[PDB]
């Protein structure tokens, strides 16, 4: 608790807030998804909604303490509020994600922090052929809204989304789904952006 | 008034609020769920919707107090926003769970906090033979979001969902619900996870 | 407006607010409803939806003043935030309720407070029998959610609801409304809780 | 931009918000509707669906300056949260009302303050003969939820709604729109209330 | 971090926020559209609904610096809260706005500044012959709620709507797409007021 408190003290009370990633010095933001469920299609506006964890990873030199100094602390949790967090957002939502869990991240002594927002995401996705044994096959890519790739480096701890969390019974069947890092050039403007394509593909069961 | 004042004065205004447990010092929470209602069931996306109370209970030593220092004053209540409270939360709503209840809780002077949230709830639920005499079962755990096993702890005083403030008019009747401590491992995750696993066994009236 | 201003200054930015009742200090909290509307049925889910403004009067010794001591001024508007206001709750809504009006209270120069939300509640109501001539009965109960009778007294002014304000052209007739004390034990807890029960009994019009 | 700066610290920094009208100082709020769009229509609940903006205009000595001492100043835009706004309300709204512009004001040396929000309101309406050549009418309340005719008064400029910016591809034409001030006493209370009642006969095509 | 934490500081807690403009000194502020989507015709209520990201640029003096004065910093990304910000509408809504990006905005050391609010939004809208050949045309005007053309100066940079990001699956095709300022007088008032209109043509796929 008296450690807890001293140490959280020292990191935000006694110096400013984290103000992002600069060119000079980038920041490399991990992304994983755990998708749950496919909850629902709508064939009359092509829009499907998905519930996930988007699991977030980065680290900071702000963030760091030595565990010696604070009671053995090798890290705690706390409010989203309290840190910065970077922008990563959906480009095809058709509707504003809502968040499912409550806004704590973990911080660690050597100043990572894990921050992992359940949402449900509705986002544009024709989902004719769903009911087919071939199925449908929807995409959504993720990414920082204003922070390009010399900002932020967008990576992946693996391309296969975790399905071990899966709804064993809900009314889609999942028969693929990925998480690729993609970089993207824009006929406006020099620098590269980056996103994450989450591809699903997917059927209605038996 | 003037007591109670003093006691919140000291509590909340002349110290930090409580960070949150750790490995050193865990922390119990009590959980006990009050079924009020199945309010609607969707088997076009195999959502459920459940109406409850859940109560919380837990026990902070900054949260003692001696009455006789306080005009006899055993407990008071207080806004939610006043203390720490626990990040417990469905594993698998698909919707966020709206609060129906004001956001208040009892603190007692052995520490002890109660909050009893009502709760309106779509969860991940698979209907199909709720028309049948057999029924459906489905099923919901809840837990801390980010803190393990290693420092909250969760208990039920019961097994038994308390069913007396069920609705005796809903389209669905009960036939059984029960919460269950349940200690859990993950591919992701060294540390194990404690949860409640909320059963519920409903059908059709 | 000066005299107003300083007597909110005294009231509010000079002293805490009250921080609610005690055993040793309890408050009397009235309730009256007036009911405008029934707005919708729903026998797939048995919800039903009422529009009502909810009577809220107590009074405290802490909002007391002297109008001699400002400027001759009886009473004053106020935003709700500004006081402390009862936890009173529907027991058996299914959603949210909505509030319809600003969240302004009216306080007078003997302490006494006078709030009046107007709310639209979904609360659990089967409405079989609504067709018939005979309709058909609702009842929710309204209380505190964690003061007990030890601390928080309810009461009515009357058992009647106010039909007075009720929409004539509602596509639902009223045949009763009442508004009544009921004390209430649950068998955990020995303390007594107080709610007032609103017992509807209404049909399809003409 | 520093004349301005310097303005809006005076008059807001360096003094209390205005703390609402009394008894002995009455204050006279102006409305006037411009209606919009009447969006739908409900015969299964009699809801009805319009979008509107509300202009509402008041004056404050305390809000007022001597342009010459502030660069020529004669006006500007505020957020509405920095000056107190009337408690104005529809008293029939089924729904609350949905604020479809930024809640910004513009104040005026003079102290007059003018305040505009478009709206989305669901009101109490039986559509019953909107399908007719008559049509029907429906009519909507709107005043201070807690000021009586004691403490506000209001008035409207003119007894017409402005249909000038009325959606000409709606699915309901507008036959007549009226803002009527009214004068009305209840059973429950003393003093009088005033309200502006907003009455519109409509069709579909 | 250390350099632009100055920077910010500087910026923001030395100095109070811009005011917003006034006749002495307005503001142009460029806006253009990248419509993404039309999710969906409502034809009982005559709504329409887009989805798009609208691009808004300005300048301010007082968000100027000099790179070598901070590590050579020539731009950096902020919470839109800690800026002023234009109050662009949609004049012809029939619901709220909803946000689906983060409010987060460039600020250049030359002091412009880059916000790009991706936005769904419901408006007034007949898609009567939408299934047709020849399709139908709809139109909304984005402008400043509170500020006349003596304030801000909308302009674009161009008349073309980017289609570049439209969905290729979506259930309306897009024939043309045009963003267009206008200049406007109200019976009223005696100032200008400046829209963007933006003009659709669409039909089913
Ligand atoms: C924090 O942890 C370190 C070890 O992880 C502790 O340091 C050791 O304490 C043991 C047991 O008393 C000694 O025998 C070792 O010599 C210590 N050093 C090392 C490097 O192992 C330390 O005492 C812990 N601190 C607290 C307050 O619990
Ligand atoms: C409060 O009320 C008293 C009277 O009840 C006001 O005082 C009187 O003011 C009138 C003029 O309005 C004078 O002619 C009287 O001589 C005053 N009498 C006394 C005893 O003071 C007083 O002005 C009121 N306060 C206000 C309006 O702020
Ligand atoms: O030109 C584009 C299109 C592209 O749209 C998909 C979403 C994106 C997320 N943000 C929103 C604004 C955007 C951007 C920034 C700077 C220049 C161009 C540009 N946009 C979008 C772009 C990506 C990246 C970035
Ligand atoms: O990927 C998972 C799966 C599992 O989901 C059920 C809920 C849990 C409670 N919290 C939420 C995040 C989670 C966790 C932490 C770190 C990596 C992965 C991960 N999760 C969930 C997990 C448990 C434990 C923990
Ligand atoms: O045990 C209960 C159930 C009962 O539910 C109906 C509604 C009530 C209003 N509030 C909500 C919490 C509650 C309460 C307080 C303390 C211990 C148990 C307890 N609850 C509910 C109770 C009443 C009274 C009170
Ligand atoms: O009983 C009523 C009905 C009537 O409703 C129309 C609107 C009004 C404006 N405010 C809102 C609350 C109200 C009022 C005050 C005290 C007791 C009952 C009561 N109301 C409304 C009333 C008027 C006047 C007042
Ligand atoms: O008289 C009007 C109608 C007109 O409506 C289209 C939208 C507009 C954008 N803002 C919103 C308020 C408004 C305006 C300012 C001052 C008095 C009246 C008034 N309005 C609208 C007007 C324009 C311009 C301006
Ligand atoms: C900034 O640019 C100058 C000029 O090239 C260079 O000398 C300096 O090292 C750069 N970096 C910092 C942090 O000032």
């Amino acid at each position: 608790q008296a450690n807890l408190m001293r140490l959280k003290s020292d990191l935000f009370n006694r110096s400013p807030m984290y103000p992002g990633p600069t060119k000079d010095d980038p920041l490399t933001v991990t992304l994983g998804f755990t998708l749950q469920d496919i909850v629902k299609v709508d064939s009359s506006t092509n829009e499907v909604d998905l519930v996930y964890y988007e699991q977030q990873r980065w680290k900071l030199n702000s963030l760091m303490w030595d565990p010696n100094e604070y009671g053995n602390i090798t890290d705690f949790r706390t409010s989203a509020a309290d840190i910065w967090t970077p922008d990563i957002t959906a480009y095809s939502s058709t509707r504003p994600v809502q968040v499912l869990s409550p806004q704590i991240a973990v911080v660690t002594h050597d100043g990572s922090v894990m921050f992992i927002p359940a949402q449900r995401l509705s986002f544009m996705c024709d989902p004719t052929g769903v009911d087919s044994e071939e199925g449908v096959t929807c995409a959504v890519k993720f990414g920082s809204w204003v922070y390009s790739g010399f900002e932020i480096d967008l990576k992946t701890d693996t391309d296969q989304v975790d399905l071990s969390s899966y709804y064993a019974s809900s009314k889609y069947e999942i028969l693929s789904a990925t998480q690729t890092r993609q970089v993207q050039h824009y006929s406006c403007c020099p620098e590269p952006y980056i996103d994450v394509n989450l591809v699903v593909k997917f059927r209605e069961r038996r």
